[PDB]
């Protein structure tokens, strides 16, 4: 078999097989040496010696509220330390991106080839004796066990943070641009060739998509009047492809960027606010430019939206998951005198592990009323039939479960769980361990470890046999929470740099981009720099309703 | 009219308008303020103070040959001062990029959207009342005009830095992969989506039509044997779409990856030179890796091919052009410690200086024959009847045209050389002194300094009656060139900076690329950092000929 299946090479060191037995390692710059890249040099001697443990930074900033409130409060020291956290890693992501599903190696047609969700790590070779590489059993455990002992929700369990459904929809809402699996080719396929935040589910992945979604009069976006509300055009109006059951009226097909978005009212929501802030947009910009046709009028609201959005995901959306006392700052200015790639690519493991299916609760509660997944569905009756502000009100109120810490995933996409398992397999998914290490952090030593808890790990344990061969994804699912959090350390450890890299890795982040002129004036660059959740909702929102993305 | 009609905005200010009779311009990092950008601030006073003129810096690198001799014999201070240039040019280019044929205002479509050539400078303005502006006649002169008086050659003249025709068809060979205008959507469109260095003219821009060039046996392309010599294979064979006349008999219709190359032989000698050498290389691999598949050792070879033409182009190709004594250096390792963006987008204006129409001969001299255009055009007999031995020792001797200086471009490609000029003007290219303004240049102030002449001049005054009208294209011919040199200051200043951010922007230049194991090892990297012209020829032309880019 392939010399690489036991993956020896350690500290990110590159695998090459010299021959059909024998293996060697690339240690460039990877601060070791030797067979494997173990034997670390004096300068990375130091290093290590000095590095505070990820347990140990989330405790500082989790703690000491009085101090941070001070920080906060004083400009320079808070973009001081900002600027620390968009640097303290600067090389974990690839970029430009290596390996894909296909390529284990580097080659053009993986760099080149943007239909493919990029790796962290590469694919276990096909031809390796066991799933993992060389460790655990000829055949991994029935996923449909590991998901019905240590997946499945029992009692529902809620997030401890405090998260809601304005703040599930919109995790749902926002990854949903740079998340859309081309199934037609396989599970390591996007149909996002983007690869970042484009709002692409706003505006349409093509040309001939966008320009049917259009008014082409102010730069804004079609639209229909419903009550006397505003929401998205049909798809009778737009012609606009779109995924609905056969038994939809067609005046209930509203027709937006993202062609799922019609599955859940929870995504057509935050569709109609995001259709009603572009529109908005455009009435400002057309107020300070008279002189504008449609066409610009709609590009720099397009590039004004993608930087509120920006914008809200970093100080309010990823603000909320850290649970940081330190307020995090969009500011692209940080990172012009740093080395920083502007290009991104979106990773294969970042889409899994943000299926955060234990998020979602048993019913939706709107108003009165109490849905389950049937009667939500493909149903945006309920969002007519209630409104936007009752959606948000309600939203708001509803809290949302804990991701981590296991059996919290509901019963209702049960087989999208199992699907993420196999799929995970099905792309040969290197082990949780090997992750880690990827990530630099220590591989965990029992199951135990990892759930901080006796009755799953046993479980696991008559599963894997091994916690070398743990996978990732049921991990992130079964993991020890951080205190009172909703996601254990593999999670964000992983999650948080494919993130900022996806946001910062913006164009507009770019030195050239990131002025007055690009947003129409000064009046367009500061709808972006005091954009919040908050405000697109009391923008759009009839009757301004307090949101939030905690209880 | 719009506002910024007249480009008010001065030192790389962008221009806006903010009513129908208004403009503001914003001058963010350009280290200017003001109305126009143009009073500089106290730090910016100092840098304009001590900076060296371009005329400066190229006669120190021209002269003092005995201090270069010591530069480029000490490794240490070779790389000391080829950092320096690779970083003398900081934000220059911009890089994500911003404005095409479309946008003169940046935009998502125009960030997108990889069809389009980027620009360096915006279009002018549509309902602009002159072409260039506000300056200059209603109408431009007719190109025809401009064309016969000062561009269309009367005698030959050789270029005085002695460029044959191996540089000749190089230059042909290796720009035509990312100089692949789409002619269907227009001047401003390309069908060279990768935007770089990535031998689409070798392996095709498409995986469907490199499939078909293909072996698929040991990483190897398809190829024929005629006369005992190895040729790209068949149209028939391939199924690979190139443009030939019906005339061309079947075994001459070669497919390559680039499918104009049937065109001229010289191009088809680069095109069979290229391919021996990636199944040469598929050899070498073959041997190290007696365990790898085709695809593996296709795609390292791809890469290994990719880093040979950048090392190539950069010590052999520029280093030619430049006449500098010191010797330019391949060396990514020198950009890892810089803020370099490693992406590129070509620009419409870099393929528009690219037009070296001057360098082609009147007729092409090979062994004892001296054909005309006519006779050249689309016979790949020629090159079967002489051979590739004798068509590096002809080219090799065989003198190119002078670039710059006026008068020298052969009356054969008449009609390329007037379509530049009409295409610069459908894609609405501000004038020569607004692309020297921004590249840092001083606008000249009449057409006698432009040409160091009289004749031309006053022809070119007659046609033009304002400088600040005069076009690029036909200024970068009739420029007055660098003593004894085969270029004017313009045409080195805008074309070294696009050249190098193409070179050094490719993916494998990137710290995670740039190691042995991506080249399968030691042994396919040292491929790369050992290539030259003369080991491309000696490796894969039979008898080893002597070659060069100088006669
Ligand atoms: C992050 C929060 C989040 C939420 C709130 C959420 C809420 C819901 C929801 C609510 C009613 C339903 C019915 C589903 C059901 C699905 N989800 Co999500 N999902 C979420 C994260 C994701 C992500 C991320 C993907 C990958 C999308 C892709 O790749 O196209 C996903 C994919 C899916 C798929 C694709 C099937 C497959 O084989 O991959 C289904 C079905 N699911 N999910
Ligand atoms: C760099 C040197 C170089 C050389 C030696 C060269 C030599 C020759 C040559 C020799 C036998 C012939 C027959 C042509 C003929 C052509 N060249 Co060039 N060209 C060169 C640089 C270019 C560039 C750059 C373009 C534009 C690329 C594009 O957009 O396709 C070009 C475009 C063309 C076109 C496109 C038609 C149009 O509408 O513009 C034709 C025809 N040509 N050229
Ligand atoms: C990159 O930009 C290209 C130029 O803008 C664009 O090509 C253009 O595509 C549009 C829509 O696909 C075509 O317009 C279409 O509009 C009518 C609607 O009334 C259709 O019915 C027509 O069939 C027509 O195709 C433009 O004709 C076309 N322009 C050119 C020069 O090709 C590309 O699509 C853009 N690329 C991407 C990836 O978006
Ligand atoms: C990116 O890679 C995919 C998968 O290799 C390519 O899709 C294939 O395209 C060929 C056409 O040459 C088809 O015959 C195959 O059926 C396709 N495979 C799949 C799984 O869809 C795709 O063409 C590549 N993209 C580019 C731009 O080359
Ligand atoms: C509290 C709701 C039951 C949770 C018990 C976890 C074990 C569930 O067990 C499984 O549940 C699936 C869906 O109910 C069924 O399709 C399977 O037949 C069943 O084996
Ligand atoms: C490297 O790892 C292999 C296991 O893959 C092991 O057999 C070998 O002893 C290791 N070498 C060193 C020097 O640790
Ligand atoms: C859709 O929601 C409405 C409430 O607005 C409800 O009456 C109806 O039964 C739902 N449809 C389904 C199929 O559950
Ligand atoms: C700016 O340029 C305009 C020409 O467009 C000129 O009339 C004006 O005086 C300039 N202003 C300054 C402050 O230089
Ligand atoms: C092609 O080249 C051959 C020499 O090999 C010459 O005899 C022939 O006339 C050429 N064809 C044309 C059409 O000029």
């Amino acid at each position: 078999h392939h010399p690489c299946c036991s993956n020896p090479c350690q500290n990110r060191g590159e695998c090459m097989s010299t021959g059909f037995d024998q293996y060697k390692c690339d240690c460039t710059r990877t601060g070791f040496y030797g067979e494997n890249c173990t034997t670390p040099e004096f300068l990375t001697r130091i290093k290590l010696l000095l590095a505070p443990t990820p347990q140990t930074v989330h405790y500082i900033l989790t703690h000491f509220k009085g101090v941070w409130n001070i920080v906060n409060n004083v400009p320079f020291l808070r973009s001081l330390i900002m600027k620390y956290v968009l640097t303290s890693r600067p090389y974990l992501i690839d970029s430009p991106p290596t390996y894909n599903v296909h390529y284990g190696y580097k080659s053009w047609e993986a760099f080149s080839n943007l239909s493919y969700y990029t790796r962290a790590l590469p694919p276990v070779a096909d031809d390796c004796p066991t799933p993992m590489g060389v460790k655990g059993n000829k055949e991994l455990p029935d996923s449909k066990e590991v998901l019905e002992k240590v997946l499945l929700r029992r009692e529902f369990i809620p997030d401890p943070q405090g998260s809601n459904m304005m703040f599930a929809f919109f995790a749902q809402h926002f990854t949903h641009q740079f998340f859309k699996t081309d199934h037609k080719r396989g599970p390591g396929f996007t149909r996002g060739l983007g690869h970042g935040v484009d709002l692409n589910h706003i505006y349409g992945e093509t040309l001939d998509r966008q320009h049917k979604l259009r008014l082409f009069k102010d730069g804004k976006l079609k639209y229909q009047v419903i009550g006397g509300e505003v929401y998205p055009p049909t798809v009778k109006d737009t012609q606009v492809e779109m995924i609905y059951p056969p038994h939809i009226p067609e005046n209930l097909q509203f027709a937006v960027g993202q062609e799922v978005f019609g599955l859940v009212p929870g995504l057509m929501m935050y569709a109609t606010i995001w259709l009603r802030e572009h529109n908005r947009v455009c009435d400002i910009l057309k107020q300070e430019h008279p002189e504008w046709g449609d066409e610009q009028l709609f590009q720099t609201s397009r590039l004004i939206l993608i930087g509120e959005t920006i914008k809200i995901v970093i100080e309010d959306y990823v603000q909320h998951l850290s649970g940081y006392h330190f307020k995090l700052k969009f500011d692209p200015e940080l990172l012009f005198n740093q080395q920083f790639q502007y290009q991104n690519r979106i990773a294969s493991e970042f889409n899994t592990l943000y299926h955060w299916h234990p998020l979602l609760p048993d019913t939706f509660n709107i108003e009165d009323q109490e849905y389950s997944f049937k009667q939500f569905l493909y149903n945006n009756s309920i969002l007519l039939e209630h409104g936007l502000t009752q959606f948000v009100e309600s939203f708001t109120r509803q809290i949302a479960g804990r991701v981590a810490g296991g059996r919290n995933v509901p019963i209702a996409v049960q087989a999208v769980a199992k699907a993420s398992i196999d799929q995970s397999r099905e792309m040969k998914y290197q082990s949780l361990n090997e992750y880690r290490k990827r990530f630099s952090l220590k591989p965990y030593t029992s199951f135990e470890e990892l759930t901080g808890e006796k009755e799953m790990a046993a479980e696991l344990k008559a599963l894997y046999s091994d916690i070398d061969v743990m996978e990732l994804y049921p991990a992130l699912l079964v993991e020890k929470p951080r205190p009172d959090a909703i996601f254990g350390e593999t999670m964000v450890e992983l999650g948080a740099p494919f993130s900022l890299k996806g946001l910062m890795g913006n164009p507009i982040c770019s030195p050239q981009y990131w002025k007055p002129s690009t947003f129409g004036g000064e009046v367009g660059f500061k709808i972006i720099n005091t954009a919040s959740i908050q405000s697109l909702i009391c923008n759009n929102v009839k009757g301004c309703p307090f949101t939030s993305f905690n209880v």
